[PDB]
């Protein structure tokens, strides 16, 4: 059972934004109190240690509740295309349609995560628009830095564009994974691939290691009630330090982190970008870098809806047993689908 | 550490010496019910079990299927084998990127004595190697009928004697999960009444402290169970299996010429607890082992050993490895982390 929330609508700069209160009561500047409860930690300032092994471990989401069951199933299959072999964990519903496939990369930030973090989202999305989709198990750094997991997006859409010559694929993904699914189909365009018709972003990482006392990191663009601005404050300090050791571990010495292919935000031109739906929370620290990307999108004339959760932190989506905004997200996603 | 998963409000009281925490499988229940997530694999339960009285049924009953693994090359994996007391045994060494010196984390994976794989634990031990910077031998140990008992004693022996000639230095913490704790913790038992004082740590996963305890008596007592109408069939019929298993898997165990009753085969009935090292059980609300768990740390905390004693609520047993499931099996690997470093 889902809230009837009173959302709203307004247009700036060509962008369609949206935003969702977490109750109609209170229409910002604070968690929503599911969140908060979650942030406990955050009274405290954290340290975060740059080991490999125990970000790692930190990236791991224990099984959630799964409505869906049976009806949809789930399997692994290998995929080879451009000499690379990838894993995928593969959705079907029931009476699927044809034509339209969704290709999704789990987040975990370029270094870790698996893509069971967001499987329980995925089935909600198959079920309801009974399209297939491709949840990769995509390259991760520093053993496969970039662009490994740029070509195993290429390698999954020459899969799909050769396997039917009329499927339509939208790619999605959350936070680090949609980064590096954007650059996979920014290359895939460039090769002269017409078949990406959609982007669907949960929180994108859209300029890894931006200056961190610049505009896109900016706390003052986050006002929130006084009770919860030292948590505010330090949960996105950690965050702050984690796009540094993220970015590390992502980009190797040869490459830039902002180069176009490593920071979307940074590419010269937009007009090949597919339509494109972003959601995230108000105050995820990754916010402003999206919004910004959103903007670029829009003044290329390339339709973009930016979905804006208030209340809402970095990562919720695939926790659709704790949040109805990741139920709404589910839907938005399936809506786009279908 | 990291991201959505709601503050536990864990009680923490003393009883009888024994620090003793409790954690509630969230902030609206506090007990008398299993865990949701532990309930919807316990369908099978709402009839009796039927248990397969057979080794190689029971061996593959014994094996756990694939866990996720978010650590991948981070930690690393080895296979050696090391010999002393003219035994060798085979480990699953593990070794973090960054090793601190002397603290070193011994193993036993559970699997009632004749069964299970170090390879059951690996993920988890992936992730406290990953915290703590520690390295661990995840031992290959020896199992029934073929190598009964005191053979996986033997072989914890002789690990503890390799590692403690290998360097001067170095501090042991032992652990294991359910009869992999039973056999660590005589091994310990054993190395300390032969003088040895490197082994200053148990870390004890839902331990069996007492092999085939009396079924009609209080350790085997439903009645220590507390819970809602709509799941005592389902826990009633949870605890026969395991009363069943029980017996069984302490027949393998026990040759015809040793007893079960007996100190280094129930470490509950040990003489004497004051060389016993500083410990932490971890063991859940609706497992058929928690009360003779809680007899053991009771018979430490008596002895003036510091001892904690973590129980979550709505588990049942053998939960620890399975960290893409429960929030508790992570938790479970955070605490033996902390214990470590």
């Amino acid at each position: 059972g889902m809230p009837t929330i009173n959302s709203i609508q307004t247009t700036v700069n060509g962008v369609v934004k949206i935003v969702k209160p977490f109750n109609n009561d209170i229409a910002g500047e604070q968690f929503d109190p599911h969140v908060l409860q979650t942030l406990t930690a955050f009274k405290q300032p954290a340290i975060l240690e740059n080991d490999l092994a125990a970000l790692r471990s930190g990236s791991l989401t224990p099984a959630i509740a799964d409505p869906v069951g049976d009806a949809v199933t789930v399997q692994s299959r290998n995929i080879t295309a451009l000499n690379r072999t990838v894993s995928v964990e593969w959705l079907t519903p029931q009476n699927v349609i044809n034509h339209t496939v969704l290709v999704y990369f789990h987040g975990g930030a370029f270094y870790g995560g698996v893509p069971g973090n967001n499987t329980v989202l995925l089935k909600l999305v198959a079920a309801k628009s009974h399209c297939e989709i491709l949840n990769v198990d995509y390259s991760l750094a520093p053993e496969a830095p970039a662009p490994a997991g740029i070509l195993d997006g290429l390698a999954i859409f020459q899969y799909l564009e050769q396997r039917d010559a009329e499927t339509m694929i939208t790619v999605a993904g959350d936070s680090a994974g949609a980064n590096v699914i954007m650059a996979a189909t920014n290359l895939n365009q460039q090769l002269g691939s017409n078949r990406i018709n959609q982007q669907l972003l949960l929180y994108p990482v859209t300029a890894p290691n931006a200056d961190h006392a610049g505009p896109l990191w900016d706390l003052a663009a986050f006002p929130i009630i006084d009770s919860q601005r030292a948590i505010l404050t330090n949960y996105h300090d950690l965050f702050r330090q984690l796009d540094s050791i993220m970015t590390d571990y992502y980009v190797p010495e040869n490459f830039d982190s902002h180069s176009p292919l490593i920071s979307p935000l940074h590419q010269e031109n937009f007009t090949m970008t597919p339509p494109t739906t972003i959601m995230v929370g108000e105050f995820d620290p990754f916010r402003p870098q999206a919004w910004a990307y959103a903007q670029r999108l829009a003044a290329a004339d390339t339709a973009t809806t930016f979905i804006q959760y208030q209340g809402l932190n970095h990562a919720f989506a695939p926790l659709v047993d704790q949040y109805w905004q990741s139920q709404d997200v589910a839907q938005v996603m399936a809506a786009a689908l279908i």
